[PDB]
């Protein structure tokens, strides 16, 4: 159970974007239904009054929390990936728009699931903005948890894999289009039952067997890692 507070650029607080330039939904609980609308942007998909400029080349920081900003940001029992993907906000998100840029699951070295890392970053996580065209684009950054995966929601729906989904609304102004954005996945639509990585059992499965939902990487991107870039407190 966790929400998008706002974005840092370049390690600068921009301020609080709910309901500002984050389509926030009404409360942190979870989206489950993999064919539902509300996969795209969440349940309160919307345009909002704000967009945050940023270039090619900025580092973009999102900054969850649970309650509030930079309390425990998620119960520690959610374990799973996190991922950010872009599109052009003229998509709305509708059909095969969207692009993925950073994902995040399991690192063998360290023994941690990357939603055990974000607890550590203080609801930090970053991706580098790619030198598409110039425009508007929403970046949607996703947390699964996968403590009730061993079930399919679409089988039980009082289990299966739990989306923390949230949109900003960016401006990018400076960039080349040196690397212009290829087709993309939708939301719905990319995840299904027989995805990799969405029915998963975390009790029994070693963690270093667990392979993330396609679709890979962009080899377009530049993200991007799980860290504290600014320090919420002095504020
Ligand atoms: C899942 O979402 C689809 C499409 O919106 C809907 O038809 C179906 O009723 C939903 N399932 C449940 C259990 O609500
Ligand atoms: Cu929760």
């Amino acid at each position: 159970h966790t929400l998008v507070w706002g974005v840092w650029v370049n390690g600068v607080d921009q301020g609080d974007g709910r309901n500002i330039y984050i389509r926030s939904p009404p409360n942190n609980n979870p989206v489950k239904n993999l064919t539902s609308p509300d996969m795209t942007c969440n349940v309160d998909n919307r345009v909002v009054p704000k967009s945050v400029p940023v270039n090619a080349g900025d580092t973009l920081t999102f900054e969850w929390y649970h309650n509030t900003r930079d309390d425990d940001i998620i119960a520690s029992s959610h374990h799973g990936p996190i991922a950010v993907y872009i599109a052009p906000a003229a998509s709305n998100g509708q059909g095969n728009v969207w692009v993925k840029l950073f994902e995040d699951a399991y690192n063998v070295t360290n023994s941690t699931w990357a939603v055990d890392r974000l607890i550590t970053a203080h609801g930090q996580h970053s991706v580098v903005v790619p030198h598409v065209a110039p425009g508007d684009y929403l970046f949607r950054a996703e947390i699964i948890a996968l403590h009730e995966a061993d079930s399919l929601y679409s089988q039980n729906p009082i289990r299966g894999a739990q989306f923390y989904i949230s949109c900003a609304q960016i401006t990018i102004n400076s960039s080349d289009d040196s690397t212009p954005l290829p087709a993309g996945v939708p939301f719905p639509g990319a995840y299904t039952d027989s995805t990799p990585g969405i029915q998963f059992n975390i009790y029994t499965t070693p963690a270093t067997s667990y392979v993330a939902p396609p679709p890979s990487v962009w080899s377009g991107a530049l993200g991007g890692s799980i860290a504290q870039v600014g320090d919420a407190s002095l504020e």
